[PDB]
């Protein structure tokens, strides 16, 4: 079977309970994770240890809080007490864990299921070929020995309109924002990096990135996390918003792909 779970945010207990709910068996089943494995929740260390131990039985994409952890670790950015990342940063095996984490993809594609995964989704301004190229570039930087220079370069809210002519730092910033931070779009598909509310309560003319016809979403189903205020509701057919806000007191949501069956684990705090 194939299982997809949204943003875990250090919620190790809920993750293990939900996987036992569905009898997840490595070797016979596959797990897809929308990223943001760490922060806010109490068990970032345990979550990373376990996901890493799964080996090929998991398909992960990195989110913004994974990148932020990578940036704190490399001394690029400062530790926020609210993240609760200190046990993980101080662990004896922290090197193994984060060096593994930075090698993971931004994008997962399964051709047989016609299924795509990224932390925040796929901008309507990208076709599949372009999304693949951009994922490759950023993953190459992230897995290189010079990853802290990229992590430092990544912070930024511009440019927010994709063009194949973007070069250098602008191109990297836009890729990273599209994959890990995107929420609302302007009618031309340009990213808005400020609105974080639900679609009903957003200002005009902002529209959810998935409310805009794009080449990828016309041929593929898209699963994603990141946008908790969405609450997993109100998406069009073929769009799966799996982030139900576990670390915030919501739920951890798991979707079994074969029959599209949902399983939900209540938040412990
Ligand atoms: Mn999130």
């Amino acid at each position: 079977a194939t299982y997809l779970i949204g943003d875990v945010h250090g919620c190790y207990d809920e993750l293990i309970a939900l996987l036992h709910k569905v009898e997840f068996t490595p070797g016979k089943d596959t797990l897809w994770l929308t990223g943001a494995l760490v922060a806010r929740g109490p068990g970032s260390l345990d979550v990373l240890r376990y996901v890493k131990s799964l080996g090929d039985s998991v398909r992960l994409v990195l989110g913004n809080h994974d990148l932020h952890l990578l940036a704190v670790f490399a001394g690029i950015s400062r530790n926020k007490p609210k993240d609760r990342l200190t046990p993980l940063l101080e662990a004896p095996d922290a090197d193994e864990l984060l060096n593994w984490l930075r090698r993971q993809p931004l994008l997962q594609i399964d051709e047989e299921k016609k299924l795509v995964m990224a932390h925040a989704g796929i901008t309507p301004q990208w076709d599949l070929q372009t999304a693949k190229e951009c994922a490759r570039d950023v993953e190459a930087v992230l897995s290189s020995d010079s990853y802290p220079f990229f992590l430092d370069a990544m912070y930024g809210d511009m440019p927010n309109n994709w063009s194949p002519e973007l070069r250098g730092l602008g191109r990297l910033r836009f890729i990273t924002n599209a994959f890990t931070r995107m929420r609302f779009c302007f009618p031309n598909g340009q990213l808005d990096m400020y609105s974080k509310e639900s679609p009903e309560e957003a200002p005009a003319p902002l529209k959810p990135w998935f409310a805009i016809p794009g080449p990828v979403a016309e041929e593929y189903s898209i699963a994603f996390g990141h946008w908790a205020s969405l609450e997993g509701k109100g998406t069009p057919e073929g769009i799966y918003a799996l982030d139900t806000g576990c670390c915030w007191g919501g739920t951890l949501t798991c979707l079994r792909w074969e029959d599209k069956q949902y399983f939900v684990q209540p938040s412990n705090r």
